């Protein structure tokens, strides 16, 4: 098996054992291309480096690949080939082209896809493209970023539901099915025939098995978005798996990203406090709720050398909770104005501490309790899987396990490489590297903390 994971700033290939143990992985940074000033995903040229590298696995069984896009890109096949290369989603895109768009939108009510800068909503990039190119998109078959590699390899076009969640103005969550606006346009008659991610989009292609020295039996699967590749993954574990969990992502955003066991109401969102909707392979509703909080924790903290998650630094960083916490030393939301659940909050400390294991403690305790409202805006209980770097931040995750007491708060035991989760698609029964270990709250109080921070936010 072999997975294609073609993200935004790294592309990685890799090849894996029926018992989902990575046997080789290559990887490469995805430069962007140039055409007009206009910045390019390198299509063309990716195209090229993943057909040395496939032909690298020529003496191995290989009898299925998946591949994985990162969002926010959308492919245009004119009579059967590549129209041109995508555009970067961080294009700039025209003053006058955005407004007009931006006043025709359909509401974040049926589409859970907030209005976002530049190429993150892919309905932007077609409207401009229209402009730009009217005659060739008409004629074109429209296909996400994921899915253009499963055709590359298959000559099948195909959608899937993943990626059009993502924030695109494409999708009805609710609905499931694509937004008035999509239809009456006529982008949604555009694009291809939607399938599901495990679905087989077909044999490799005869003049590409041969380059390849794969055999023309391999399978090729839709594939998905960057994103939900993780969300296979988490559910490997034996505590998520079905049941009713959110996955926590951290780094420069921190994401959380429930999987509801019931249905829910997503049309009452709230869109101004950072909400969105996205889509699991199965097609439901996938409630969303970001903030900023790596890049506010690196404000207060200043360089890389002060990074609350490094290892050794954990006891300290403990240890000093227990003083913060007494004398009241805090921070208000927000250092990102215009993100996450307190848009306008005005920043300030209170009691800031003049040492830096203490203010260093005290920023994993602004964001568990700014984590611990926007998991609160999309219902999040039960299980929460936290992610990403800031997983090895002691002060934040046992901060969220202590407000969320009776909610049981994990972290991966193992690391796991980032492409894992699609293997699920083909062996659901496949489960991640490590296992789940529980955590626990802080050491003994952040009631009367957390009552005193809320009062005083308001």
């Amino acid at each position: 098996t072999i997975v294609i994971d073609l993200g935004k700033t790294l592309s990685k290939v890799s090849l894996w054992d029926l018992d989902g143990r990575m046997l080789d992985r290559q990887v490469r940074p995805s430069i962007p291309l140039e055409i007009d000033g206009i910045r390019r995903l390198d299509a063309p040229d990716t195209g090229r480096w993943l057909l040395d590298v496939l032909s690298r696995y020529a003496d191995h069984p290989v009898t299925t690949i998946v591949p994985v896009g990162h969002g926010a890109g959308i492919a245009a096949l004119t009579d059967g080939r590549l129209a041109f290369p995508p555009l970067d989603y961080e294009q700039s895109i025209p003053e006058a082209v955005m407004a007009d768009y931006r006043s025709q939108r359909d509401p974040f009510a049926r589409t859970g896809s907030p209005a976002l800068p530049d190429g993150l909503n892919i309905g932007s990039q077609l409207w401009w493209l229209d402009q730009l190119h009217p005659d060739v998109m008409a004629n074109a078959t429209l296909l996400p970023w994921a899915q253009y590699w499963a055709w590359f390899l298959t000559g099948r076009a195909v959608s899937e539901v993943t990626s059009l969640g993502c924030h695109s103005d494409l999708w009805d969550p609710q609905d499931g099915d694509f937004s008035p606006m999509a239809k009456r346009l006529g982008w949604a008659a555009r694009f291809a025939p939607i399938v599901r991610a495990g679905d087989t989009v077909g044999a490799l292609l005869p003049a590409i098995a041969e380059r390849t020295g794969l055999s023309p039996d391999v399978q090729v699967l839709a594939g998905l978005h960057d994103s939900n590749a993780a969300l296979l993954a988490a559910r490997g574990f034996a505590e998520i798996a079905d049941n009713e969990a959110t996955v926590l992502s951290t780094g420069t955003w921190f994401i959380a990203m429930r999987l509801p066991a019931t249905p829910v109401d997503t049309a009452t969102l709230p869109e101004a406090r950072d909400c969105l909707v996205n889509v699991d392979v199965h097609g439901r509703p996938v409630p969303s709720a970001r903030f900023m909080g790596g890049r506010e924790i690196e404000t207060l903290i200043e360089i890389d050398t002060r990074r609350v998650d490094i290892k050794p630094d954990q006891p300290a960083l403990l240890a000093a909770v227990p003083e913060v916490l007494r004398h009241g030393r805090m921070i208000l939301p927000t250092l990102m104005r215009g993100f996450g659940p307190y848009p306008h909050g005005r920043f300030a400390w209170i009691n800031r501490p003049e040492d830096w294991f203490e203010r260093r403690a005290a920023a994993c305790l602004y964001a568990a309790l700014v984590a611990d409202t926007a998991l609160d805006l999309i219902g999040s209980t039960g299980r929460i899987l936290v992610e990403g770097r800031f997983a090895e931040a002691d002060v934040f995750v046992r901060a969220l396990a202590s407000l969320r007491p009776d909610c049981a708060v994990y972290t991966a035991n193992a690391h796991n490489d980032v492409s894992f989760g699609a293997l699920r698609l083909i062996d659901p029964g496949l489960r991640p590297q490590g296992e789940l270990v529980r955590i626990e709250p802080l050491d003994t109080d952040l009631d009367t903390y957390r009552n005193r921070w809320q009062a005083e936010v308001e």
